[PDB]
């Protein structure tokens, strides 16, 4: 019938059109809504980083871990807790006073630890370079509180958890992110992939479009697809890495850095985590990371007008991520032990440098 | 036949695009909810970090409020108000960088079109802390019309802050008498004129009330106000004493809030307590060991409540106005001056 399908035509018509003004309508509110939003974002990012710039972009906490049953035969100093940022200790055979941020005792829990990481997590997300380092001497607990065990996981796993979590969250702004994921060890100032087998020369030299940002030449860089890929990355930079002398003085660098694009406001943001387990503390180029990397960090906190970044491969290789608006956390782990006294006091002694820096 | 035909395709196509429309409705839909979803989070983060930056910093805070024209006021002129973000405002005659501040940066900066609503979403946080043992001090400052009245009591219509502070009083209460809590809330309302005190129904003697709903609290609230070119020149103060008790500890909270709607500022010992609350910010910005708190009996009061500290707000009301461009100027320098406080 042709009647029919006409009357359709006109019905269909008006469908239409009504249609047509539902969805501009629409249209229209979903602009000025992102618009607002996006506004909203810019304006929570930068309380946060106000946030951060109040509690000191450069900060350094204590923690002291508890004696394994292994351990029993060991004798520990008298620890002192004068309050939440002030700890002291004693030989059991003058006064070895510090203060913290905060000082994290044998009971501290793993999520004690990262409740300090987490917020920066979120800077990381919002383009300021994070650095997570853990400083002490060979046996104090340095790689146990950056990976930790299956059954109390460290701040980096509990890292890359949160990250997935907050990438997710973001697409709901607009926002996608790319995860480039790096892992090497630093020996004798010199520089090794973890992701690698292969023997090869690495570079640290100016990115292509940022002077002041670095890259590593000849190094497996990878761009993460999910938890999965990048739960193997990390298990396989695990099995490559670190020998007493070599293992206690090397270097271990994850750097996640997170590349976020707003396709539609055609906006990037890119910021990255440097999570270092540093080579032991304990007493030529077997050291000059580590007091290269304490003079960088005194330096700064001084506003010394010249940095020489590049008197070590550590330094020169997170150098973005130290100067400027870049924020730091330092864990100085410390064993309790009569044994590690004097360890332990040339450890919290930098804190203490920190601390007389800091005005 | 060709009919039949062309017909046929017109209602194919026609049924294709309905399709997609409707398939585009329904993207649309789904996207704007998430948006207005995200919209929201993304502020209340925004406003609890803000809430942290205040408390960090410790500052007296100051919120500015420009006021809406009113509907008799449609064909009075303003002056050129520019906004540079959510805490700064510039003002400039309708008519230069040597004649002094003309942008002034504060905690926030409200809109002529800002809700009552919007105001109290930026103070309940400090409400809410008095439960915890401080001292709590919101009062408004500006010139006669500028809207102190109106921000602290407000209309039946749209209440203020003073009206909205119990809902939030109450409700954030009961949640304490979970944890075991017991609260009771003693209440007082006075008046200030030529240095002299009224009771609207330490400080003595003056008319007490111990509060069982709110009921209790709002007609007492209503009471005051009823008893209220004097009201231009008459400061409002209420007290609401809130005294916490557990058992296991044996602990108290003790912690008051305080709604104060000033005189008015313009130019006029008439206007005398606001002049040494004048003189008290001076003093606290010299940060000196003897501060004047009793050269006057406003500042008296609010000298608990002057420490100089992020537990004390100000609003700064202004008119839009171009004849009152330098009162407006005057408010907004001394509140630059407040907004500068930090001593205990
Ligand atoms: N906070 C802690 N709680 C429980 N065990 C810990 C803690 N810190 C370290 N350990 C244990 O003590 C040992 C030394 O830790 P480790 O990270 O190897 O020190 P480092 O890396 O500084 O040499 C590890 O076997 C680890 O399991
Ligand atoms: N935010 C506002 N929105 C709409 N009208 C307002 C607002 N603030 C004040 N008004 C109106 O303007 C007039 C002056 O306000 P008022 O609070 O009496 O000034 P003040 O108390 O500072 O002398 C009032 O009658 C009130 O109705
Ligand atoms: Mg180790």
């Amino acid at each position: 019938m042709h009647a029919a399908l006409s009357t359709e035509v006109v019905h269909l018509r008006q469908r239409t059109e009504e249609l047509l003004r539902c969805n501009e309508q629409q249209a229209a509110e979903l602009e000025t809504c992102k618009e607002q939003l996006f506004q909203s974002n810019m304006e929570r990012k930068e309380l946060h980083n106000t946030v951060m710039d109040l509690r000191d972009n450069i900060r350094v906490f204590c923690r002291i871990r508890p004696p394994l049953e292994s351990e029993e035969n060991r004798m520990c100093c008298t620890w002192t807790y004068h309050d939440e940022s002030t700890v002291e200790l004693q030989s059991i055979d003058g006064q070895q006073i510090f203060s913290f941020d905060q000082v994290f005792h044998p009971l501290s829990s793993q999520s004690d630890i990262f409740e300090m990481v987490s917020p920066l997590i979120q800077s990381a997300l919002d383009g300021y370079n994070i650095c997570i380092f853990a400083y002490g001497q060979t046996g104090s607990g340095k790689t146990y509180t950056m990976d930790g065990v299956p059954e109390s996981v460290g701040v980096i796993p509990r890292t890359v958890d949160l990250l997935f979590d907050s990438i997710r969250g973001y697409r709901n702004l607009g926002w996608e992110y790319e995860i480039k994921a790096t892992f090497l060890e630093i020996y004798n100032e010199v520089l090794y992939d973890l992701l690698s087998n292969e023997q090869k020369d690495m570079e640290i030299r100016m990115a292509k479009n940022n002077k002041n940002d670095i890259y590593v030449s000849n190094i497996t860089e990878e761009t993460v697809l999910d938890p999965n890929h990048l739960r193997h990355l990390m298990h396989t930079a695990k099995m490559n890495r670190a020998g007493n002398e070599r293992s206690s003085r090397s270097h271990a660098v994850t750097k996640l850095e997170l590349i976020g694009r707003h396709a539609e406001k055609q906006e990037i943001s890119v910021g990255s985590i440097n999570l270092v387990d540093l080579a032991g503390s304990e007493s030529k180029n077997i050291n000059r990371s580590l007091s290269e990397l304490t003079n960088v960090i005194l330096a700064l906190l001084q506003k010394q007008d010249h940095i020489p970044y590049r008197n070590s491969k550590l330094t020169h290789l997170l150098m973005p991520s130290l100067g400027g608006n870049s924020k730091t956390l330092m864990f100085i782990n410390v064993s309790p032990f009569q044994d590690c006294f004097q360890e332990s006091v040339k450890s919290l002694r930098f804190a203490a440098s920190v601390n007389s820096c800091k005005m």
